[PDB]
């Protein structure tokens, strides 16, 4: 439904900050477009500039995000090992109004 | 139809969908502005229209979200019971460019 653009921006930033799942998103090119602090902590990075704009496969060479770009098919409850500990990922494609795949997002939860 | 604003909208919607923490947000008046499916399950609703636009205190009478609106001060790792489930809540204020508190979001996690 309709909302102010400034608000939409601030809502996104607030959600990223408040959650304790990690988020990593990419564009269709595979460059990281979105990351939260929880994700930086899980992955072992100091701050968002260490990661934004990087090809995701450079940092997570086994990522299935580029695959979700290709299929446009969500993947749920995938257990992964991260530095020996276990996390669970969901991977969702990001579509425009016209149905086209413009990106993809992974969560990483405990 | 600017591409980037459309993307920002879809990013917010994607995060809301992918996460498995509950999210509940309010405006300054205390009415619920955003809720996800995990949060609907905790509150005992099937249909978002039973929740959106409701005063948060009508559904979570012990909520401190209205208090965060007042203070503009974030609150972290607060243990609560919601419909008999034990959860941990973070509460983050939403501010505009002018510093004013325009809303607040809670996350509910295991």
């Amino acid at each position: 439904s309709p909302e102010e653009i400034g608000l939409l921006y601030q809502e996104k930033q607030a959600i990223l900050e408040a959650i304790r799942e990690g988020i990593v998103a990419i564009n269709q090119e595979g460059t990281i477009t979105m990351v939260n602090q929880t994700a930086l902590k899980l992955l072992g990075y100091d701050n968002e500039r260490n990661v934004l704009g990087t090809p995701i496969l450079q940092l997570i060479p086994h990522s299935r995000l580029p695959e979700v770009i290709r299929t446009g098919q969500a993947e749920y409850d995938d257990e992964m090992v991260l530095g020996g500990e276990t996390v669970i990922a969901n991977r969702i494609p990001i579509k425009n109004k016209q149905g086209r795949v413009i990106g993809a997002v992974s969560t990483f939860r405990n």
